[PDB]
């Protein structure tokens, strides 16, 4: 078989499942995520001679490393096997969707922006703009509806294209401002000879947030601790950067 395995991301409550249905219809069953009893859900599809193989993540609002959820979610998307990501975004409660896929983009993963429940979109009147999407995240982005099929052939067509791309097409650098973008050159630096398993600069994003895997496995490398206030400080102006470009990219892709 051609096999290309693609993991599902979201918030809870986005349509993930309703999605994963749409496209796996019978061909999946659930298991168990490893050490833990939290359910895994895996699915499988053909698709143009390629098998799919579909694994659904826990729902996330972010990805920090406080809750078992965000935990397995985390640690699959940046120490699994898939060979790219669907972040499936509520189209009509998209900000935090974008928030999450933001988080995503910087780990440097192939992701396909799935907007689902297009038709509850449209039935509101909102005007959403796929090329405005495309411009400002950098990467493919799909229309889907589980409920009338839109979009759900267009979507397997862009998980093989894309999974064939011996390069990720986006490259998310989001600038932070001056002594936050300073900080990180500087642990990349510092880093530049250690072999790590994720690129730097998001390493050394989670590292400065203090967060509980990053901040620690910063400190074992050699980097100095950090004060908690410091470590706040830089969790919140990330945060709050992120933020800010989901509301332009709202601002130019909707009305
Ligand atoms: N109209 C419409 N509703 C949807 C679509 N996808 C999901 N939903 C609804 O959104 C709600 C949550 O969907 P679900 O797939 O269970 O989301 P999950 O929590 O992310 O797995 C349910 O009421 C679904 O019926 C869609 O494409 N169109
Ligand atoms: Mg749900
Ligand atoms: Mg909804």
């Amino acid at each position: 078989l051609h096999m290309v395995k693609v993991a599902l991301a979201g918030c809870p409550n986005v349509g993930k499942t309703s999605l994963f249905n749409a496209l796996t219809g019978t061909k999946q069953y659930v298991a168990n995520w490893p050490g833990v009893t939290v359910e895994k859900k895996e699915g499988v599809f053909t698709y143009k001679g390629y098998t799919i193989n579909l694994i659904d993540l826990p729902g996330t609002y972010s990805l920090g490393y406080s809750s078992i959820d965000e935990k397995i979610a985390r640690d699959y998307l940046l120490k699994g096997d898939a060979d790219l990501v669907i972040l499936v975004a509520d189209s009509v409660n998209p900000e935090q969707s974008l928030y999450l896929l933001l988080e995503i983009l910087e780990m440097e993963k192939k992701v396909i922006l799935a907007m689902t429940a297009i038709d509850e979109a449209k039935k509101t009147g909102m005007k959403i703009d796929r090329y405005e999407l495309q411009k400002h995240l950098g990467i493919p982005v799909v229309f889907t509806s589980s409920v009338t099929g839109e979009g759900l052939e267009e979507l397997k067509e862009k998980i093989v294209e894309y999974a064939q791309k011996n390069t990720i097409l986006h490259r998310m650098i989001l600038d932070y401002g001056e002594k936050v973008e300073s900080e990180i050159k500087k642990v990349e630096n510092f880093l530049r000879d250690k072999k790590l398993r994720i690129n730097p600069r998001y390493f050394a994003l989670k590292y400065l947030s203090g967060d509980p895997e990053f901040y620690s496995e910063g400190v074992k490398l050699g980097l100095p601790e950090l004060s908690e206030e410091e470590r706040i400080g830089y969790r919140l102006l990330i945060a709050k950067r992120k933020r800010e470009y989901v509301e332009n990219v709202v601002k130019e892709a909707f009305a």
